[PDB]
């Protein structure tokens, strides 16, 4: 499968990592392809490869980090928004971003 | 075993792939054959396969995707459903009634906020 | 050599991970394996054949079975919970092929995830 | 080591097996020598093995099931009671005893 | 080859599982590694020494460290969370040998149940 | 490194064993060489072997017996207490101050009961 460039910036990635999917509906699309650190705002951006035949993604879709069971590894969940208005392709970024849980952040949450 | 085809549309069908089982009361009847997202809808499609042996299942029928024991891999459990003056599903029919893979990151949210 | 064994049958509503082999406890002590499992063509309701250590032949039928795990990541096996014998009436002793009407199915991760929850 | 013989009667020993530890204070003093279920009663009947540098422990000491960390194995934890009676010696039973918890009974205590 | 790197140093209370080789994160993205950890003489406190990319030489002074773990049975590391640059003062840049005043020392398993319990 | 010997006795050490370090702050500084019981008290002793270049360790100082990650060894937490006009421990000295290995069955009896 050709492949089509997708760019993200969240505020932490956590265990996500070169090679980790991009999934829609937990079906793998794609592929973190490369993590690097703005070098100026310090916040992570993220460069996705997609499999073509998933050309009609629109922009108001969304990206968050999850995780596959309890000790599973990271990935991405691409959450496909409403269409009315355009469609991603190689450059495109997706603005919609939702961060990896940290898991101190739960247990002070948990306790306070 | 001949096998019989069904298929099932869910929003999420997390850990679930190709090979994985369809149980019944915790017995495997049949195996995930296929999952592919919908050209239109972006939904998940799963065909299964079933063993003839088991042909007298309804529509009323479900399918939830579940975990085997806490780190364990992902199957379908098939709930045989009451039947009642619907049909009886065959090669080519469609589950309607699905449950979606319950998603880590909803549970910690929905048990903290 | 092998210990002669007794045939005792029970029907579940789900076995989850619970398979051929699997143990039989009392008080956590093994008595017997599960000898076969399979799902009835007209009911699609589990039913388990059980094979007991012979020297185990005083159970009573108001006896039951529950399906339990070992541990947290543990394998799947059964309890049968020993029930009181009423010189009343109602209470014999289970033979070769008696069957065990009160059972408990196994637990399902989800329904305690969706209770604990909602 | 030589060792001398004790016995003890559970509701339940759960995952307690043959060859499994008696510690005291977490020091392992003895072992499960046989496990086996009361012909009459249907409850487990264990005995053990205790090195017999540990002459000294009075009736009165109980004891418990408890499992070594969280996936830990099973073991027997011997708690010394007061002396005023008598000592144990090969072929004394050890009254006090208390059964190993049961996952599924502590699931339905935290729910219901 | 290698990444040229510049050094940083930070006394915690309790470094933990952390060791020689651990990383350091920015957002989860791994910009370094704990060089050396050693323990005080005189104070009995863990020193840990950083090399830290050169690539990332804009960090100020008000940036801290968190010792985390990766996931529940995960390693241990160290979570640089990048501090506001203040024009007002107060605020300047970390260079080879600057020292990270702001510190979190590692959790402590015993004192969260603790703390969860009593 | 030479080391000096210290005592330390505990109700109960758990998972704790000859060969198991003893942290200070999370950095190794000794090793626990013996454990045993007392023949008297049945509570366990443990002889401790702290490396030299560590010997301005207060008596006010503790010990717990503590756990490295979910799943971890156990290990012994050394405490450096606060020193006010008393001594410092060196070979053969004891520390008074312990804290025993938690019990996972008396942490389930305490979260229910």
């Amino acid at each position: 499968e050709p492949t089509y460039t997708l760019y993200a910036t969240f505020d932490n990635i956590g265990g996500l990592k070169a090679r980790s999917p991009v999934s829609i509906g937990g079906v793998v699309v794609g592929r973190v392809a490369d993590i690097t650190l703005d070098p100026k705002t310090y916040l992570p951006r993220v460069t996705l490869e997609i499999e073509q035949r998933y050309n009609h993604i629109p922009d108001t879709s969304s990206l968050s980090i999850r995780t596959s069971g309890l000790l599973g590894e990271q990935y991405l969940a691409l959450n496909v928004g409403f269409e009315d208005t355009a469609i991603l392709k190689d450059g495109d970024t997706i603005q919609d971003t939702k961060s990896a849980m940290v898991l101190e952040d739960l247990i002070g949450q948990f306790l306070y």
